[PDB]
């Protein structure tokens, strides 16, 4: 029951660290639980990374999820999983901000990205739609059109 959404439809090199976290705010139209992301990994391995990640309630920058962890990657195009403590849930239409602030070498990273990727359940044809939205300063230069964060990772309920 574990799924995943893709925002980006095409991967490019190369995206570097120096402290920021990328960020990009995203709201849904169905009632979820996060339990985390997919990440972008470096370029040349074997590599790792420390990772903080982070889901925040938009309008107030309250934080409602949050975990100081990492993940380790072999250079391919490919995301990788960090995952929350917890799940946090995310209430239909509330505008949140997701955050990886990575700590690492050079990654890939995300390209065509879409403001409106679908999740519909092969089961019940039920659709879970996200929107991506830009977040303003403070991102590593991630976008609603490139960047980090290709993957959230979720429960439908």
């Amino acid at each position: 029951k574990e799924c995943s959404i893709n925002r980006f439809q095409q991967v490019e090199s190369r995206w570097g660290y120096s402290g920021t976290s990328d960020r990009i705010r995203f709201s849904v139209n169905k009632r979820i639980f996060v339990v985390g992301f997919g990440l972008y990994g470096s370029i040349h391995g074997p590599t790792d990374y420390q990772v903080n990640i982070q889901i925040i309630h938009t309008d107030s920058n309250t934080v409602l999820g949050q975990n100081d962890t990492g993940f380790s990657c072999d250079g391919s195009a490919s995301t990788f999983r960090v995952m929350f403590k917890e799940p946090v849930e995310v209430l239909p239409n509330v505008n949140y901000t997701a955050c990886a602030t990575l700590k690492g070498p050079d990654s890939h990273y995300g390209t065509k990205g879409m403001r409106k990727v679908t999740h519909e359940s092969p089961t019940t044809g039920a659709k879970t739609c996200f929107t991506f939205c830009y977040a303003a300063g403070n991102n590593n230069g991630t976008s609603v059109e490139d960047g980090q964060i290709p993957e959230v990772i979720f429960y439908t309920e």
